[PDB]
């Protein structure tokens, strides 16, 4: 799902070998086989390569845990918020990875909206009140309060995931993401759906 | 979940547990409201089966997952082709695959078995791109035989959701061939197949 | 009669006249009874629909009647393809073929396009005699596209029992695919193809 | 349907290039397509014709007569009471021919049996009771008293019709046919099914 060119990798330094250009080529091959782009993950280095490498996957653990899901934002600023949780590193911490997540374009009538607060009690009955179904989320995903995503696990890994062009700063460290750093090419790809 | 309502499933010689013809329509229908198409059956051995349904499909020019979109030819790979660890051949069963009703643009047809020499470029054609099959799907005759089978790329294969089928295998009758009558009407009355395209992808609208 | 009851049907392009999905199942059923087995679709222009319907089929190496069990396949030939006498060019109509289930010993199946060099020779070898087809029937790949095609021998074709489809075609869009959504379950539920031999005939037991 | 061996033809010196090793070939070839003998059908030498290599086909008359169809017998002997009905040829009459009618085995179950005698009003409530809906025979055919039997029009004009090795005699003509003449090979060809 990468495109031609050279092996992709993820580095404080940046991912490697990963241009616009080559982001754009990708994100038309994926448009062509109907997959479309809901928004970004941001992660450590090492989840981003087992993510866009492996797969999205996940544990085989809290089976039944109310809210489980695979969180995404449309917002980049909302994503970047995450990177290193591994503060030990010696205190240190790493600057992580941004990632583009697509979805088939016929997934898109499960994906819902509420004005509630996500992951708090309250806003339980009502999603299960959107989504047709006792939670957890199955092939759905719930929109709510800035605003966050939540795949449901069937959903999260069928989901195609490659690299997105904005970078990470290492004198920065997850928060305020500088909109000068956002390539403009990937912002006219960048557009979410409504829900 | 992609099974429905009524307990847990298990695949075993004298038929798939606690599934029938009616908790079958009910996972179809949900199915159909999330956006997947069904595409065809994939038969095997009883530990491919539950795995495949309990775990996913999961992964050479011609790499893919073969899946038939008619029962009969699904069904005589429906058992062991050799004999287990145990020593026994026995029957398996059949599966339903599905996938997003916005993949079939990647799904194609051809008139030649993929054998024959001038296959790999017909197919690079319509596909638009070098070999092996990626988020698209092939459909031709069977090399020997006149059957179609369609082979869907790993990564597409990877992204469908399985279910088990109503269409039983028989244990008196191991190897055998499908007796269209057993194959409950409810289910041959939602198993119609998509038309593949035959020309290549036009850029898309 | 074959079609039941409920007076006498008519093709018109806003469809068949008379004929339901209840009045198919209840010809279908009064078939079966006198051993008919359905094993395909012929689509038409209205009036060669009318004549082999009320008439019967009538009559080179390979002469013979085709249909198709995939019912897509046959509505590309259901409407006129010139435009006829009065200059118009509009929707035809899907009938159902049926055949003895004795006759089922005669019908091959090959993975060749009948278009094939070697085809004549496969064929012959399956049917056990020299083209053209008797009471036999091969069916295979159509020559661009890979969907199954049917051809019927002449002898075979007479002897068959045609009624009209309650598939419909659409007069808004003649020319036009088969929407799979408007074939009624009703029909689907009762289309399952019989399984034709690949290999030669044995002597008969 | 006939075999190999030169154009077949009817005449009152007999059934031209027929030869019960030929009707052996043919018998063979329609059982391995799951075709039945059902009995004889005796008519005059052009009807024999139209038969064999036109095919069993009805009158656009009397479409409603409530016991049309095709009259056939399991014993040659009674069709053997058929041949020329045109008594002029000068007040002359010829000797006709023998056919053999064949049927799917599969429409078997659609031939029944009464003690009642045929085309005679008492018969009538009985055999639409016997064939399951009003006269006429559609696909079915019905038989009773010697025994003769009729095929309902739909299933008479799909059958395969094969001419017969017992010869018409001139000297004779219509009536008791010579059962010396009638070829053994074919006698062991002849039997009937039950119904
Ligand atoms: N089996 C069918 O439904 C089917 C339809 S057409 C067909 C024929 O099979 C031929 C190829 O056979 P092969 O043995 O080389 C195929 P392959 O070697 O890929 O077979 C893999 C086997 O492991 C099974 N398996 C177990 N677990 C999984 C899992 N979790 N995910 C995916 N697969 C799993 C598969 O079902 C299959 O039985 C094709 O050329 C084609 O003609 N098979
Ligand atoms: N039409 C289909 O259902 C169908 C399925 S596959 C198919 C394709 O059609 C190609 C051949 O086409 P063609 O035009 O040469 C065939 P052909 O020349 O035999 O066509 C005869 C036409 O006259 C019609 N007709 C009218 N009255 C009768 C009657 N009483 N009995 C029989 N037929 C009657 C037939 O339906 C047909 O429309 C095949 O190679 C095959 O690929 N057609
Ligand atoms: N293969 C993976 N699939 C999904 N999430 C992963 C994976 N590998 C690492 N991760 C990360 O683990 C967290 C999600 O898992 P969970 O704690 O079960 O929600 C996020 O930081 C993911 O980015
Ligand atoms: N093509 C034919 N099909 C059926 N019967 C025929 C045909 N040609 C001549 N006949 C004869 O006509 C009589 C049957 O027709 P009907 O008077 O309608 O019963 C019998 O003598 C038949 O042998
Ligand atoms: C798994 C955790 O990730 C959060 C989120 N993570 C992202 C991301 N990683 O891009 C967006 S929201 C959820 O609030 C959970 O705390
Ligand atoms: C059509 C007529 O043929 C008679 C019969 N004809 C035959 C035959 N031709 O072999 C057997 S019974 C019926 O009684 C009708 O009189």
């Amino acid at each position: 799902f990468l495109g031609d060119g050279g092996d992709v990798s993820f580095s404080t330094r940046g991912t490697q070998n990963w241009t616009v250009e080559r982001l754009l080529q990708a994100h038309r091959q994926l448009e062509e086989r109907g997959y479309v782009f809901v928004g970004y993950h941001g992660t450590f280095l090492e989840a981003a390569q087992s993510i866009v490498f492996g797969g999205v996957r996940a544990r085989s653990q809290d089976l039944d845990a109310i809210w489980r899901g695979f969180y995404i934002a449309g917002d980049p600023a909302l994503a970047y918020g995450y990177a290193q949780d591994q503060e030990p590193d010696r205190g240190r911490i790493r600057n992580g990875a941004l990632l583009r997540v697509y979805v088939p374009r016929s997934s898109l009538p499960g994906f819902y909206r509420t004005s509630l607060t996500l992951a708090a009690p309250e806003a339980a009955g009502e999603v299960e009140r959107l989504i047709g179904h006792p939670l957890p989320l199955r092939l759905d995903a719930i929109t709510g309060p800035r605003l966050e995503t939540i795949l449901g696990w069937p959903l999260a890994e069928r989901t195609v995931v490659i690299p997105s062009a904005i970078p990470t700063d290492p004198r920065n460290v997850g928060g305020d993401l500088d909109p000068s750093s956002i390539p403009d090419k990937e912002q006219a790809i960048s557009a979410l759906p409504d829900y």
